[PDB]
């Protein structure tokens, strides 16, 4: 109780390395696939056999090149992606295709443990996302964290088969609840995803 109000200094950061799932801070990843009958038998907006993903990041540092101790204060935020167009409360945290012969109802999802409980999706212009939750003992003198993705649609009585490919944007940020309160850009990185259905025509 008390202290930190005054006589302080909290952060200073410029950069860091991130790396997905074995790529650098730019990546491609191919996603979890469904079969002819799962994707219009799953049930709407809810949960299906994910893909699980992890953020390494390290040589966390000022903007004067100098590396740091900050491995509880920083975090995960997403800053954009191909969202869904035009999507109501439900929707939300939707990832659209870039296939034009592919298909449509069908997206992706940003969520924290997805595999029994997806409900917890995750949006990039909402101040209730949470951020990503990193493992000091899992990097050198960085932080390593963890996310998922998943199907969602609104109408499986509506869904069309083919390809859905797509991309997703983040930024590392500092101690406070996604970008809430006062932050700093600690680093951020660049993932792109690869789905499709089985035995297709």
């Amino acid at each position: 109780m008390g202290s930190h109000h005054h006589h302080h200094h909290h952060h200073h950061h410029g950069s860091c390395t991130v790396s997905v799932n074995g790529q650098g801070s730019d990546a491609n990843v191919y996603l979890s696939p469904v079969t002819l009958t799962e994707v219009k038998a799953a049930a709407a907006d809810t949960y299906l056999k994910p893909k699980s993903f992890t953020i390494d990041v390290s040589n966390c540092q000022a903007a004067d090149g100098t590396k740091q101790d900050d491995v509880s204060k920083l975090g995960v935020n997403w800053t954009g992606g191909n969202l869904l167009a035009g999507a109501t409360s439900k929707q939300q945290g939707y990832l659209a295709n870039t296939e034009a012969s592919g298909a449509q109802n069908i997206q992706l999802v940003l969520s924290t443990d997805n595999a029994t409980a997806l409900t917890n999706k995750i949006i990039p212009g909402d101040s209730t996302q949470p951020k990503a939750k990193g493992d000091a003992s899992a990097v050198a003198d960085g932080a390593r964290f963890t996310y998922y993705v998943g199907y969602a649609t609104s109408a499986p009585t509506t869904v069309t088969t083919g390809v859905v490919n797509s991309y997703a944007t983040y930024e590392i940020t500092y101690q406070g609840g996604g970008g809430g309160g006062a932050d700093t850009t600690v680093g951020g990185g660049q993932v792109n995803f690869f789905g499709k259905v089985t035995d297709v025509s």
